[PDB]
DNA sequence: ATTGGATCCAAT
DNA sequence: ATTGGATCCAAT
């Protein structure tokens, strides 16, 4: 199983659907289940708010956001069904692709977020979990 | 008795006679003997260099340079003839006035270094040197 | 100044 | 990514 870091609140609002592509300077061919963990850095209350007041305006005044940005934890997943050059997304998604200038955009459907996050540390692009880890996080999605 | 804390390696030149002025922001009423301390903050051996060069170019290439310019001890003392402004300074050492733009500028004579160096942390602007190590200051340039 | 918390930076 | 050494920054 395969895992991606993602700096918060980005990462939190991947898993929850809110944010819908992901956006990175490289290409890969890997598709369906991306696991999701956030990286260790923190994010500032505002930088929280202030993104949160831009994902209301571009998703409606009512969305529901989590109650807490964890750090350092493996959070959730997506099917990662494309990832498309710049071009292709503006292409493709034209409602969209004002959420993501990278060059390559990561099109994530079917965020599933779990209850327990698990403590993790991370690694560059692409990489491989730990079986002990996805192992509980597999689990702890049939709840 | 009162001390300035000069960085390395313009603290050891000042006590050597090689830098005749130092520059500040700010003006002091002082004359007479001032103790030089070098402060904590050790340079970069092409710094060093550099600086040597620039004054072998000033003073004649065949400048003695100290072997080593310790950082965090005190090193000897001047004696401030006077601290004039940058108009004064041009006017008084048109022949060094290149040597320092500052807004005020230190005129040191007599300048004379201690063989034994002592330990010591500094604080800004002039500051009163603590007896004991005063004491020992003045009995190591007797020698 | 000195100090150490905050931020920048590069690992090959 | 994570890591910690290097550098920046502010103390009232």
């Amino acid at each position: 199983s395969w895992c991606l870091s993602v700096h918060q609140p980005w990462a939190s609002l991947l898993v929850r659907g809110i944010k819908r592509v992901e956006g990175r300077s490289w290409y890969t061919p890997h598709r369906g289940r991306l696991w999701i963990a956030a990286t260790a850095k923190k994010p500032s209350p505002q930088e929280v708010s202030e993104l949160q007041a831009t994902y209301r305006l571009l998703r409606g005044k009512d969305v529901e956001f989590p109650n807490d940005y964890p750090s350092g934890c493996l959070l959730g997943c997506v099917d990662l069904i494309d990832c498309l050059s710049q071009k292709q997304f503006k292409e493709q998604f034209p409602d969209i692709s004002q959420e993501s200038d990278s060059p390559f955009v990561f099109i994530c459907k079917n965020p599933q977020e779990m209850v327990v996050k698990f403590p993790i540390k991370g690694n560059p692009k692409i990489w491989k979990l730990d079986s002990k880890i996805h192992q509980g996080a597999k689990k702890g999605l049939m709840k």
